Parts: structure tokens; sequence; C-alpha cells
């Protein structure tokens, strides 16, 4: 990822806010020099992505984690709202399309997590906390968790570098910007809100 | 990515339909052994992903493409609808959450494309065609495209291996499946639609 100045994060907290809001991540590593990716829920431990620690888990029958000793460098991609910008919206002639999106790339070294149970239980707490009502695992479900544990592999990423893209049409003049925002306000309200958050002082 | 049999595509063309429906892809390669990703529009050439050819483009100022010169293997991730499955929806005890999603991973050797104009023009046509109305580039926009070309780097991926995940709760019994589908029918109609298409003969 390359981040133009106009699409940099405005506030430092924005990257961590994106990570916490979009936990279903892509875990990417080099298995024998070839990239391999797994879609998995990953949560953030700490106030900031960079220097922070990510926790996740995957299927033990998924062979991706078997590379985590040999190929410890990993990339985790967190994806926020995104949407196509059609020149139809701009209402200008000569025009070119683009795609607006927010994403955070966290690169660090991966390691296997011994306490898999803690990882998945904290993942439950994090995803249920914003829902109403929240699901609280019963004692029977916690017993079920223990029984499922041989089938999971938990892992930790110590994040060395964090890269954040907030490509939200910030470079546009007011007329073309208003039209992009209005078009997303109807189709893609989550993107519209991110646009609004990107202009804050 | 590991795809259990019950989450495999029901029909082979389902993978290509996902790629065409979700062109805003993640292009991943090994820059100095570390995974590096660029979000870019990628389109499919051919009837099938495997054996097919992907076409995409990125910012020339994005140095990622400079690793594509050694013709290294790249991964292109296409991501369809997805959504968290809370045990609240299941309404059963002992339970465990999961995340439902569809994705296609295309792995091959990347090559820089000389005909960048053709790549970006076919990308326009492909992304505009299902919109209503579709944007038809005027002659002035075509000249604008030509003028923009020094800033773009186009590339092609000859796909060697393809993996498609349609993790859409098809392993649930009938009552729990109905509740999951009904819940997404309200929150996430794109995911609901994918579930219906996965059970079609
Ligand atoms: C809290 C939210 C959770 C989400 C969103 C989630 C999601 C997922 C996903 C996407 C996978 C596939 C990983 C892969 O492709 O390798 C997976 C695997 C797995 N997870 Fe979780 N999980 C959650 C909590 C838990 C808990 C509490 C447990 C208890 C042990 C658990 C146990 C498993 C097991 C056994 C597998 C592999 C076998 C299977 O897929 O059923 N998960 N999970
Ligand atoms: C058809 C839909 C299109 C979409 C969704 C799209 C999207 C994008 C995206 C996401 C980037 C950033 C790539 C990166 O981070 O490296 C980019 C860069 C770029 N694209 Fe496209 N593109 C489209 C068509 C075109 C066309 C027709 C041209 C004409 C030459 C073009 C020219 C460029 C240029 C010059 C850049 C450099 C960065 C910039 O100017 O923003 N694109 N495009």
């Amino acid at each position: 990822m390359f981040v133009p100045s106009y699409y940099a994060a405005a506030r430092p907290e924005q990257a961590a806010e994106l990570v916490r809001s979009n936990p279903f991540a892509l875990v990417v590593s080099a298995v024998d020099g070839v990239p391999v990716a797994t879609h998995a829920p990953v949560i953030l431990e700490g106030d900031a992505v960079e220097g922070g620690t990510l926790l996740g888990h995957m299927n033990r029958a998924n062979p991706h984690w078997r590379s985590f000793a040999s190929s410890p460098d990993v990339l985790v991609v967190f994806s926020g709202p995104h949407g196509y910008v059609s020149p139809t919206v701009y209402a200008t002639d000569p025009a070119v399309p683009t795609w607006d999106y927010a994403a955070v790339h966290a690169t660090g070294r991966v390691e296997l997590a011994e306490d898999a149970l803690d990882v998945v239980e904290r993942t439950v707490a994090a995803l249920e906390a914003p829902r109403d009502p929240a699901w609280t695992p019963t004692p029977a479900s916690r017993e079920y968790f223990r029984a499922l544990l041989p089938g999971v592999v938990a892992f930790r990423v110590r994040v060395r570098t964090e890269q954040s893209m907030f490509k939200l049409s910030q470079d546009l003049d007011a007329e073309r910007y208003a039209r992009v925002r209005e078009a997303f306000a109807a189709d893609n309200p989550g993107l519209a809100d991110l646009m609004d958050r990107s202009l804050e002082h």
C-alpha cells in the first residue's frame, strides 16, 4: 500500500478505530515465497495499532498457521467501508472513475498463542459488546469452547509498522465532493459517515 | 485459505461470478519477503478464474509494481458479502459464533501489461455495465484517459490456482439455517442472496 498525502489518517486514533470496528481481517504471509491469506477475526490489544498486539485464530486443519514458525513476517489487512465512484456522480465531462475506501495494514512478526481459549473468548467479548443484546456464553457454551479447542490455532501479531489509507475523496472541490457524499449517503451510509469523520478538526 | 468441502462453490461458474461482482480486489506479493498489498480494481478475462487472466492497474507512484518485474507470484483476493453470525441468531445453547463470507483467491505469476489503455478501458466497461445508468466515456474522456496513462501501471495475472470459499452456513440444520438467513435478509441482503444462490441446483 501507498498512501497519498490527501488520503492519510487525520487523527492517530482513526487507525485503531478502524481496526476495532472491522475485526474480520485478512491474515497474509509468505508460504514458500508465495502469498497465502486466511480470513479470520482479529482483535487489537492496546491503544494503538503500531506497537500494539493483534490476536486471532484459525482452523487447525487450515495449513496456513503451519508456516508461522518458518515465515514469521505477516500482514494483517483490516478493511472499512468502500465504494465505487462512478463519473456519473461527478456530473463532469472528461472524467475518470475511482474507488473510495479505508483500510489499515498492520505488519509484524506472527507467533502461535498458547492460550487459545483466552484468544477466542476475548474475540467473543469484542464482537458481542456493540450488539444489543450481547450474547454472553453460558456455562454450557464455555464447556463447548473447551471441547472445540483442539480444532483451533490461536496466534499473536506484534505489530512493527501500521499503514492507514483513508481514500475518501478529500482532494475534490466542494461541488464534486458534495455529489460524491450525496451518492454514498443513499447507497453506502457507512462510507458517508467515514467521509464526515475524515473532515474533523 | 482452507475451504471445507461443504463451503466449496456449488457450481464452478460461481467463483467467476463472484470475481466479476466484486472487482475491488487486494493484490498481494512478497516485497523483500514481507507481504505487501495494494487495493486495486481487477477484472477477469475468460470464462473461468483458474486458467484465466486477471487484469488490473495501480498508481505508478505506488512502488509495489516494481516487485512485479521479477515476475513473482501474486495472490489476488476478491471478497464478496460477509457478516458476523451471532449465537443470538441461532437461539440455541451450547453455541459458538462464526463469520459467514464468500471469497475467491487467485494465485499466479504477475506481468506488467504494455497495453495499459486497454486494461483501464475494459475495467471501466466492466464496472459501469451493471450500473443504471452506466457511464459511457465520451470522446473527451477517452482523450483524458490517454493523458493519464503515464501515471498508471497496468498488470496481468495468469491464474494458476484458484480457491473459492462460500462459507454460508450450509452445514446448519434447517431451523438454525432459517434463522441465520432471516437475520441476514434484514441486515445484509447481499449475503442473504448469496446464501440462496448457494442452495440452488
Ligand atoms: C467470537 C467470534 C468468532 C468468530 C467471528 C469466529 C470465526 C471463525 C472463522 C472465520 C473461522 C475459520 C478460520 C479458518 O478459515 O481457518 C473459525 C474457525 C474455528 N473457530 Fe472460531 N470464531 C469465533 C469464536 C470462536 C470460539 C469462542 C471458539 C471456541 C473454541 C471458536 C472455535 C473455532 C473452531 C473449532 C474453528 C475450526 C473448526 C470450525 O471452523 O468449526 N471460534 N472461526
Ligand atoms: C474503471 C474504474 C476504475 C477504478 C475503480 C480505478 C481505481 C483506481 C484506484 C483504486 C487507484 C489507486 C491505486 C493504488 O493505490 O496504487 C487508481 C490509480 C490510478 N488510476 Fe484508476 N481506476 C479506474 C479507471 C481508470 C482509468 C480509465 C484511468 C485512465 C488512465 C485510470 C488512471 C489511474 C491513475 C493515473 C492512477 C494514479 C493515481 C491517481 O491518479 O489517483 N484509472 N485507480
